[PDB]
């Protein structure tokens, strides 16, 4: 089924990468939506494995291609009034968050919603409030971010929290999808400019969990939201109201889910943190075969998500790789969970 995607993102080298002398071991066949690694030992060039997907972006892919390709679709659907998710998996190292959130640009060459190397969050923000104006609707914009460490909710978008007091979770009593987190902040955001502020404080209250929590950002998953409440009048008569909602998840770092058959793969695996991992592959699953049961309940991220990714909806993850030797395991292990999310079988060569 078209409505959940699953593409593989590629890094380039890195700078430790090149000083380390690290090989290149990943090719991506972008027409193909093939991805390839080369397995085997130093010499071995014949022994490779390759993936397919719905699609692959190489090293050289920036994060303008990433948007149009993934997201603006997505946003197209939440603008027409849905409730969308957007993952990014995979490896610490590997551009989770550079894809969701990106960088900025050497000296003061870009307003910020311009820099080229803006992720998902700032270009959607931008889209949003430049899109919306240019269509005449009547909207508004809310905002929250939601860390999820150790099986705790934190809001990082609270000024006042300050800082390491948790959320609650209860089930919503009028949605049986839904859940409520008791306290969490929506920072409603008035200007499109506001956000850079609301998310620099976000930042900084991220850096402060850091100081206290071990490993905290690596092991950490965050969920951003945004809802937009929409009002349109038609060339005729009517008002119309449509509510569209986005999460945007930067996941936990997947270097301790192993690969099928792996030696210590059970030892490795343990812990909330990699076990909800696991949980939102087998939701994932069950939701592409359409099976019955699918376990939202098992873990707090797909207990929060639910309500999105079961109705009317898209669902993309894309899942980040590096190219080089020193990560092989790592990269193989992020395939074959992208593969067994949904399974999409290699065309004939
Ligand atoms: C053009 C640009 C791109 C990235 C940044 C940046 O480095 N940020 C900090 C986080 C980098 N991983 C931004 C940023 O911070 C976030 C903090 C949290 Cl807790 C969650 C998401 C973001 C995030 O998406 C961004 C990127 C951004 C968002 C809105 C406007 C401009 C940039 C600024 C708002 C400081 C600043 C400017
Ligand atoms: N597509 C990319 N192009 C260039 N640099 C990248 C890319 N993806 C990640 N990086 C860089 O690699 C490092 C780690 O990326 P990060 O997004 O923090 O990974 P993760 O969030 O998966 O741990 C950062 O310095 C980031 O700037
Ligand atoms: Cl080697
Ligand atoms: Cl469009
Ligand atoms: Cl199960
Ligand atoms: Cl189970
Ligand atoms: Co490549």
């Amino acid at each position: 089924g078209k409505n959940i995607q699953v593409v593989v993102r590629c890094r380039p080298f890195n700078l430790a990468e090149r000083k380390a002398s690290a090989h290149s071991i990943v090719e991506c066949d972008p027409v193909r939506k093939e991805v390839s690694v080369r397995t085997g030992g130093l010499a071995d060039k014949s022994s490779r494995k390759t993936y397919t997907f719905d699609m692959v972006f190489g090293a050289s892919t920036k994060q303008i291609d990433v948007y149009r390709s993934v997201v603006c679709p997505i946003l197209d659907e939440v603008i027409m009034g849905y409730n969308c998710t957007i993952f990014a998996y995979g490896q610490t190292g590997t551009g989770k968050t550079f894809t969701m959130e990106g960088e900025r640009s050497p000296n003061e060459e870009y307003t910020w919603e311009e820099d080229p190397l803006d992720g998902i969050i700032p270009r959607t923000l931008h889209q949003i409030f430049e899109k919306l104006t240019d269509n005449g609707t009547e909207f508004s914009v809310k905002v929250s971010l939601l860390e999820i460490y150790n099986e705790e909710l934190f809001d990082l978008l609270n000024p006042s929290s300050d800082v390491s007091e948790r959320l609650q979770m209860f089930d919503d009593p009028r949605n049986k999808r839904g859940v409520i987190i008791k306290g969490l902040e929506e920072i409603t955001v008035h200007n499109k400019d506001e956000v850079y502020q609301i998310l620099e404080k976000g930042a900084a209250k991220r850096t402060t969990a850091a100081t206290l929590m071990n490993a905290y950002s690596s092991r950490s998953h965050s969920v951003f939201s945004v809802t937009i409440h929409m009002k349109e009048t038609t060339i005729d008569g009517e008002e119309l109201v449509k509510i569209g909602k986005l999460n945007l998840v930067d996941l936990a770092g997947s270097e301790n889910i192993g690969r099928s058959g792996a030696v210590d793969k059970r030892a490795r695996e343990a812990g909330n943190i990699n076990q909800s991992l696991l949980t939102l592959g087998r939701v994932i699953t069950a939701l592409v075969e359409r099976t019955p049961h699918v376990p939202y309940r098992e873990s707090k991220l797909t207990r929060i998500l639910q309500d999105s990714l079961g109705g009317r909806t898209r669902t993309s993850i894309i899942a980040t790789i590096s190219p080089a030797s020193l990560n092989l395991e790592e990269t193989l292990s992020t395939l074959e969970y992208a593969h067994r999310a949904k399974n999409i079988l290699n065309k004939p060569e």
